[PDB]
């Protein structure tokens, strides 16, 4: 099984200048919960803004061009990718935008923050057809202390 998970401010906005400007612990612990222990694949641009390997995954990385750094896995397509992953029940797929793409017609989960947030951005999760998926489970969040903006966390299951 093929699993999206991303994060979306307004305008299904995902990044801008390679850099996510926003600030919402609580969407990374979810992050870290739902992906921990599972393989992640990302594209080349994606693993430059993270920067370093996310520990306790198996770190897949897609570029055209070899890698440069042996604590990853780097792959050239998409079936690569899939294959390097093995026999396990879920591979979660962490963007960016192009690699969201690519996926989306393969994946049978979305798992998706709504930020309420307004930012300027040049990247952009796909446009997915509403009524190929049910909404199985979401969570409203207001803002507090620690996380600027509300938040709804939700998982999609393709129909
Ligand atoms: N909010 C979120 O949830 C979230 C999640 C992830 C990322 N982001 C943001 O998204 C932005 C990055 O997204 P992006 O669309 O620019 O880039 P991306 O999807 O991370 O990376 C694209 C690169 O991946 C490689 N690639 C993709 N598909 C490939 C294929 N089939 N075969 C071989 N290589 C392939 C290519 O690398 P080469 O040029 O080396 O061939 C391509 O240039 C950043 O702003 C980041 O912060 C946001
Ligand atoms: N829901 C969601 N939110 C995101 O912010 C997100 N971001 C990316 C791409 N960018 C990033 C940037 C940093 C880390 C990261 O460092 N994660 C740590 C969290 C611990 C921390 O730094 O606070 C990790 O161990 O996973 C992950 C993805 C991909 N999918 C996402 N999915
Ligand atoms: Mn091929
Ligand atoms: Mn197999
Ligand atoms: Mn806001």
């Amino acid at each position: 099984m093929i699993s999206l998970i991303a994060a979306l401010a307004v305008d299904r906005v995902i990044g801008m200048e390679n850099a996510m400007p926003w600030n919402l612990p609580a969407d990374l612990a979810w992050f870290k919960r739902n992906t921990l222990n599972k393989p992640v694949i990302m594209g080349r641009h994606t693993w430059e803004s993270i920067g370093r390997p996310l520990p306790g995954r198996k770190n897949i990385i897609l570029s055209s061009q070899p890698g440069t750094d042996d604590r990853v896995t780097w792959v050239k397509s998409v079936d690569e990718a899939i294959a390097a992953c093995g026999d396990v029940p879920e591979i979660m797929v962490i963007g960016g935008g192009r690699v969201y793409e690519q996926f989306l017609p393969k994946a049978q989960k979305l798992y998706l923050t709504h930020i309420d947030a307004e930012v300027e951005g040049d990247t952009h999760f796909p446009d997915y057809e509403p009524d190929d998926w049910e909404s199985v489970f979401s969570e409203f969040h207001d803002a507090d202390a620690q996380n600027s903006h509300s938040y709804c966390f939700e998982i999609l299951e393709r129909r």
